[PDB]
């Protein structure tokens, strides 16, 4: 039956960044990616088996996929190259993915907001909002 992680489920076009690139470098992401990787287009591809919550993310920079449980620790390789150690929870119908890495933490919280994905990424005091829409 429903869950209510259904409303993220589907396949997502991006249609505006706002400050991606200044979060980029709030990251440590280096200029040559920050170039390529800002000019991404990407979609974001949600699925659901079970626990199982897939993530894809695919552009002409690269494409990435993660799978994980609620609440259940992974390690994951971001697009960038950062080996991170993640973990994802649903915070009042928020998604919420936290990164740790070198004693830095990185977090990307996805909602819906009326017919967008709405994906908010936070580095210290450096905030990036990127949208989604239906593909
Ligand atoms: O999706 C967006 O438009 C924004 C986030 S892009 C992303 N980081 C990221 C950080 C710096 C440079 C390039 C990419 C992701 C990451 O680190 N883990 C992910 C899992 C699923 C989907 C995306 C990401």
């Amino acid at each position: 039956g429903s869950h209510m992680c259904d409303a993220f489920v589907g396949t997502w076009k991006l249609v505006s960044s706002e400050n991606f690139d200044d979060y980029m470098k709030e990251v440590g992401v280096g200029f040559a990616t920050r170039k390529v990787a800002g000019m991404a287009k990407p979609n974001m591809i949600i699925s659901v088996n079970g626990d199982v919550i897939t993530i894809k993310s695919e552009s002409t920079f690269k494409n990435t996929e993660i799978s994980f449980i609620l609440g259940q620790e992974f390690d994951e390789v971001t697009a960038d190259d950062r080996k991170v150690k993640s973990t994802i929870t649903l915070d009042g119908g928020v998604l919420v993915h936290v990164q740790k890495w070198d004693g830095k933490s990185t977090t990307i919280k996805r909602k819906r907001e009326d017919d967008k994905l709405v994906v908010e990424c936070v580095m210290k005091g450096v905030t990036s909002t990127r949208v989604y829409e239906r593909a």
